[PDB]
């Protein structure tokens, strides 16, 4: 009489994402089998590869997750708002897949089954292919992810839902950041630090009080009566060296509250002061999603 987390919220370092983002162009019906499908064919991928830790979450849009739950639970879900006015723009879609692993082989043939499942019912609108680069390096030289949450224990802590209807379940939040790493580059390499709020090469923090107040880690670690708003980010790098590139931005929280009090401060609504990134890198997609739980999506039909 429990619940079970869909395989691909939890698992740490995976050198390897595929994101797909999709409108419903059908009956919201045909979401139903198309989901256990997929479950189903995870758990095949996974028993014919276990040495490529795959994991995989189908979640859903507000319109949709309503008329799949019949308006039962999910009590933060609504569409992606755009924030700052603008400076975030929003592109809610209805259906997201995010396959993660240590093979990106493996995640292609489990996409290429994730379209096969849901078929002519969807209208795919972005593709992303993740990859860990150096040192878990993002594009612009800084590490990314040394204050995400470690180990299983915490990781479910921070972003599984614990109790009721949703247990099991996570709220999601996708955003595509577009680099322009020639804007970088124009930027000396302290000031880059004094944007970001860690150093470079070592990676060290900069103490609050020495760094301004639109620095990244000043803008996003935030305390409530001094408990943190944290977050379970799943974030990669991707694209071209001579085309697009930039941070494909993932984020799994148990309370949406987290991940929009983050934003809001990013966007310039909490202050007034915007994140020092936008001076190199902007984001051009923004979408919030529900992840049920794995016997929910069973339970679809
Ligand atoms: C271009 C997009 C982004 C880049 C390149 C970026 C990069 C980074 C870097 C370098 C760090 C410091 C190392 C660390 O992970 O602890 C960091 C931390 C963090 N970022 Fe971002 N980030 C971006 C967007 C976002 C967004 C959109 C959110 C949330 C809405 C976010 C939330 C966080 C959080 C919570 C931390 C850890 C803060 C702490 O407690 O120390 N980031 N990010
Ligand atoms: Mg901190």
């Amino acid at each position: 009489g429990m619940s079970q987390v869909q395989s691909g919220i939890l698992p740490e370092h995976c050198r390897a994402a595929i994101w797909i983002e999709a409108n419903l162009k059908g009956d919201v019906n045909a979401l139903r089998e198309a989901s256990k499908i997929f479950v189903d064919n995870v758990a095949t991928f996974q028993a014919k590869f276990p040495d490529a830790k795959l994991g995989a979450v189908v979640a859903f849009g507000n319109n949709v997750w309503r008329q799949l739950s019949g308006g039962e639970g999910a009590d933060e879900l609504k569409d992606f708002p755009v924030y700052g006015k603008g400076l975030a723009p929003s592109t809610q879609y209805d259906l997201l897949i995010h396959i993660l692993s240590a093979r990106h082989e493996v995640n292609f043939s489990v996409a290429q089954a994730a379209l096969a499942a849901f078929g002519d019912a969807i209208d795919v609108k972005e593709e992303i292919h993740g990859f860990r680069w150096v040192e878990e390096r993002d594009l612009s030289g800084f590490v990314d992810g040394t204050e995400n949450p470690a180990g299983e224990e915490t990781r479910r802590e921070v972003a599984v839902i614990k109790d009721g209807v949703d247990a099991g379940g996570s709220y999601v939040f996708v955003q595509r950041w577009e680099h322009n790493l020639k804007q970088l580059n124009r930027m000396s390499v302290p000031d880059q630090e004094m944007m970001i709020g860690r150093t470079k090469d070592a990676n060290e923090e900069i103490d609050g009080d020495e760094r301004p107040v639109t620095s990244h880690l000043s803008r996003v670690d935030l305390k409530e009566d001094g408990k943190g708003l944290k977050i379970v980010r799943q974030s990669l790098p991707y694209g071209t060296a001579s085309g697009t590139h930039g941070l494909y931005f993932c984020a799994y929280c148990a309370r949406l509250y987290n991940i929009e009090q983050q934003l809001l401060s990013m966007f310039g609504d909490t202050d007034g002061k915007r994140d020092a990134m936008l001076r190199f890198t902007k984001p051009v997609t923004g979408g919030y999603y529900f992840a049920p739980s794995l016997e929910r999506i069973q339970a679809l039909g």
